[PDB]
C-alpha cells in the first residue's frame, strides 16, 4: 500500500468592488504663429508678412 | 467507515484603500503650415503662396 496522502480543494469567490475617482487638470498654452504671402494678378503683385 | 477528513472555510474581508496621485507634464510643439490660392473673377485673377 502506497502511503501517499492526496487532497483536492474546490473554491468559489465572488468579489464586488465599488470604486470612486475624481480629477482636476490645469493647462497653460503658448503659441507663436508665422505667415508670408505672395499675391499676383494681371498687373497687381503684393506680399505680406504676419506673426 | 471512510477515514476522510473534510473541512469548510468561510471568510469575509472588507478593504478600505485610500489613494493619492499627482502629476506634471511639459509639451513642446512645432508646426509648419503651407498654403496656395487661385482667385478668379470676371476680369481679375490672382494667386497666393503662404507658409
Amino acid at each position: 500500500s502506497k502511503n501517499e496522502d492526496q487532497s483536492t480543494q474546490n473554491t468559489d469567490s465572488q468579489t464586488r468592488t465599488i470604486s470612486k475617482n475624481t480629477s482636476t487638470s490645469r493647462t497653460h498654452t503658448s503659441e507663436v504663429h508665422g505667415n508670408a504671402e505672395v499675391h499676383a494678378s494681371f498687373f497687381d503683385i503684393g506680399g505680406s508678412v504676419s506673426a
